[PDB]
């Protein structure tokens, strides 16, 4: 189906498809609830497009308030920003091995970080992309590039 179809009515679907738990590679994590078809939308990384010479500043605001900050880098000059009006994509995890990859979509001139699955997922596990940006990684798989 075309790009701007797919997008619509998401907020309904991913309550169902997707949930926030525990996770053994850090913290909290993005769990399938459902089977998730290869190719398929899963969530949109929901926030506010900020510009990227103010996410230092941004923060350093959060942190100095004891609020976790949750940010996707979208370029140089953009960044999304889930601390206040994000979504439980802002839980998701980076993997070496990743079931999932993200990609910004512009929808009717508006800009959308979306998830998309890259092979089916199946009912219980951890929705991972990988990060672009050492910290050391705890995906766990054999191919691991041991920083995120
Ligand atoms: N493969 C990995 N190996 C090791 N560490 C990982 C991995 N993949 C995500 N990480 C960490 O997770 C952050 C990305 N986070 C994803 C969700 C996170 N699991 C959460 O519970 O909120 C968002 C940031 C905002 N911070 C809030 C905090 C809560 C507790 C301590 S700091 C976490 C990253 O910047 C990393 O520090
Ligand atoms: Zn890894």
């Amino acid at each position: 189906l075309p790009m701007p179809m797919r997008f619509r009515h998401l907020k309904k679907t991913s309550k169902e498809a997707v949930g926030v738990y525990r996770s053994p590679i850090h913290g909290r994590g993005l769990f399938c609830k459902r089977n998730i078809d290869a190719g398929e939308m899963v969530i949109e990384y929901a926030g506010i497009v900020i510009r990227s010479i103010l996410t230092d500043k941004r923060e350093k605001y959060y942190d100095s308030k004891g609020i976790g900050c949750y940010m996707f880098r979208i370029d140089d000059s953009e960044v999304v920003d889930a601390t206040m009006h994000g979504n439980a994509a802002r839980f998701i995890n980076h993997s070496c091995e990743p079931n999932c990859y993200s990609r910004v979509i512009n929808i009717d001139g508006q800009k959308h970080i979306v998830i998309f699955a890259m092979r089916k997922i199946y009912r219980g596990e951890e929705l991972t992309y990988d990060y672009k940006f050492k910290l050391p990684c705890n995906c766990g798989a054999k191919k691991c590039r041991k920083f995120l």
